[PDB]
């Protein structure tokens, strides 16, 4: 009970510490790049009225700040912790062909690691734009979304994935429709209007009726 | 009674600005989670979601929550607002839209240091009820638990492997063949914490 | 007397809820305006009323005569302590009509009411028919036992003065009635007040 | 400029109107335009309105001379910076949806401007709407929580504004008026006021 | 560096815009870029539109001299913490539901760009749109509250942007229009600026 108030004290004082004295997100002096993940696991709707589907997934989104680093041995072995998200900078990592606001289904919470990463694992149902003709095909319906910065351009905010296989093994096993495949690519961009590269990952959804 | 006022203001007071950040691998909790399901009001066989109305009691305790009511004017336990305190981030893994809250965002701590919240819920969640309009009915499940504490700082409990079902509405368009809560660890290559939640598992028809 | 209204507010605000040993009654009454929809399919009933509060706090007492003949004001229930009554078998949110403004008397009375919609679990059958449906919501408080807030009704009868002379339904009766209830789970009363409507299709 | 107006607000807002009383009653003119009714559903006797409600009043707590401020005759702020009246229809069916900002303009008269547009659902049973005579509802607006002892109402004109109503809604309009009434019942010592907003439409053919 | 913009943040803000004024009044840069029509709705006449509008103003107390702040020369921040233009459609019949990230960039010349991605449902009789010609609709934007003594809204282009319309939506664009319009009214002596956009289109 004295180990455990002296374990509570070194928590909420390296959380003092990072917080309270030493984030204004990325420049192009120093840029970030975020690692993204996406968990599939349903596709809930498939309107063919208004060429609208409906996702439910979990979006895994890791960085890393020099900021939030420290060391375990001034604070008690501590070698992470919770944070609300709104105690830190997250990246505005947004669908660019959304038809509703993003709906979020888990608590905003980030988990805090000694080295200075951050992961953050919002669970999320989307509506965004795709045209479900041939989903009660054999060869099914195909569908694709861009995720990337809103605001901060390819030099301030950079993307990658550790696998294109976007993870089905949470896949809902009697969602209405069936995977045939579902992956997510990092994709640089050049445009002339603009001499900053755009970069989004794009998640890209084969799917049909289940038979 | 101008008194006992007094007195609660101020155990408040000494609890709230005197000195909990959430708990760690070296300080975890138990969570004891509970079902009560008062209704299925829709299955939807278009999407595969089924709608719930239910209560889920948390229960937790605290040494930094723990008071002697003989100083206190004889206070046994008080209301607070649950953004007053912590409180633990028990979620459903398969919810297909953000649950809706039913209920006052208000926890009741005792001076044990134990704190119940009863959240009622309306939950939309991952369901397919093919079967419902048949004697044996349809069952589905849902995994509920911390979304970002893993066994090592929140270790999840129930009381009773039964949903309590006696609030059931008589009514509903659903009548309930059995509902269970199973507490299960699991643990993955890929890390090493286990996991814990607690499986809520129903098994419905359409009433007779 | 604005001058006089700014002092009494100054005065009286600088209330941490009922306990055991102070305990609160509120008070609870209804004012049915409109059964909007009866879901078959899912067995909800959407209502239209408001929600008559009312309690008395030692606390908000004052001289008329100290003030300027200030006899009340009006206050955002932000502002102040409200009690956490809640329907027991709803099943959306509630969702509020009307300005959340309470109104302090003298004598220490707090008023509140807020205008709702509130879905709620209820089987219309026989709305169709002569004898129409009967459905029940209880309401009470969530957090706080009846150790700590009790509640009454002023009378049985629901207001019906506002009821909606084209609402798709006619109202039959309603009542509504202060109920104790004790389990053996449970060392503490329960308390609610329990609001029974008999309607059935407007002919 | 900015000088004299954040001048004139730190003014104003720091020498808070506690709103009005028996002893000084407010009143408060509204007046309608209606834009469109969006939608009558006749299986739960709903109608969906949109509209602006044009709101306004008076504060000697808000004059000032402009001599004193630059020539400033009046500002635009948020109306979450002022007393606003807590004007509400008396028989909706869902809260109501704000489409406007909720920005208000003082004038050196101490006088307060807010119209805001707004979409709301209301108990209306349309029956006839697909006939030549046309629907009838009415909705009633006023305070919540003030009687016509501290809040009185008027209208400058009891005729709705229809000059911006839209020219290809599902329903045309053949009149929309704008009445206040007062009511006293047995019950309460109290007059209460109200806007009467009563409509008659039917299918555009 | 991480230090440099740290301070310039401090500087503009927490160390000083009441909006603007008739003496000081601000020009707004308005134009579209439609993404998707969603949905025509022909039993209430609301159609719902996907797009994006792209604000621009710049104001004197959001200039800074790079060289004296570490050469930076444009950041971000959140649209809660500027003043920023209340652009509203004139005859929506929803609230407009926000699709993307509230944030706005300030540049050293203390202009500010801001491009709210939003879904918009306003009124609109779809009669047509199944029918080569389709069916027209038109949607005014302004200012709620601020005349053109104070706010010039003025369109960046001519053009509406459509090179970012969805190519399998439910609704082919024929055309999209925006064109600034100024009209006086009786009641008051300021001119009254909108933006109005204009769309044909048709089910694909
Ligand atoms: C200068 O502006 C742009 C440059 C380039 C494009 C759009 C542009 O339009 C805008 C983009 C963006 C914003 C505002 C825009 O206008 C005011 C704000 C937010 N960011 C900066 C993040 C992007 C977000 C963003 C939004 C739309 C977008 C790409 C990025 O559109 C595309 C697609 O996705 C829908 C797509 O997918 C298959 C394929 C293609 C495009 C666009 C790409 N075109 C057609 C040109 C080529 C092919
Ligand atoms: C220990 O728990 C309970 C004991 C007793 C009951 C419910 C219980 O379940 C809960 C009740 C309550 C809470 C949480 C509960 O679960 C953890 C939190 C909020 N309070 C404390 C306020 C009540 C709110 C409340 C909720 C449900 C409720 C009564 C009160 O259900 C009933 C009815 O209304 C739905 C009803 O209507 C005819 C008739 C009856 C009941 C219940 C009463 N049964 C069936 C048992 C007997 C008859
Ligand atoms: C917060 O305060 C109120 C909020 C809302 C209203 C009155 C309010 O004020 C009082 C209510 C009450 C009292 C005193 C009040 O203020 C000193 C004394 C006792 N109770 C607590 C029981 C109610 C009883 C009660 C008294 C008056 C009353 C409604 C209920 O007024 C109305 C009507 O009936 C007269 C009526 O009839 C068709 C229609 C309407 C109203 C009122 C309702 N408006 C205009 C707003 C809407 C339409
Ligand atoms: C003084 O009152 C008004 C005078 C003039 C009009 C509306 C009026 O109603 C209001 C307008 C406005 C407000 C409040 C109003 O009421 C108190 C708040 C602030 N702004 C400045 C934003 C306008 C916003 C505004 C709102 C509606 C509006 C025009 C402007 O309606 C119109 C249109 O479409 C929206 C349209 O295009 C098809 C074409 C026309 C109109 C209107 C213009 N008519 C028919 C008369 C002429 C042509």
């Amino acid at each position: 009970d004295d180990d455990k108030l002296h374990s509570q004290a070194n928590l909420m004082r390296l959380k003092s510490d990072l917080f309270n004295r030493s984030y204004p997100g990325p420049t192009k002096d120093d840029p970030l790049t975020v690692t993204l993940g996406f968990t599939l696991q349903d596709i809930v709707k498939a309107d063919s009225s208004t060429n609208e589907v409906d996702l439910v997934y979990y979006e895994q989104q890791r960085w890393k700040l020099n900021s939030l680093m420290w060391d375990p041995n001034e604070y008690g072995n501590i070698t992470d912790f919770r944070t609300s998200a709104a105690d830190i900078w997250t990246p505005d990592i947004t669908a660019y062909s959304s038809t509703r606001p993003v709906q979020v289904l888990s608590p905003q919470i980030a988990v805090v690691t000694h080295d200075g990463s951050v992961m953050f694992i919002p669970a999320q149902r989307l509506s965004f734009m795709c045209d479900p003709t041939g989903v009660d095909s054999e060869e099914g319906a195909t569908c694709a979304v861009k995720f990337g910065s809103w605001v901060y351009s390819g030099f301030e905010i950079d993307l990658k994935t550790d696998t294109d296989q976007v993870d089905l093994s949470s896949y809902y096993a009697s969602s209405k429709y069936e995977i045939l495949s579902a992956t997510q690519t990092r994709q640089v961009q050049h445009y002339s209007c603009c001499p900053e590269p755009y970069i989004d990952v794009n998640l890209v959804v084969k799917f049909r009726e289940r038979r």
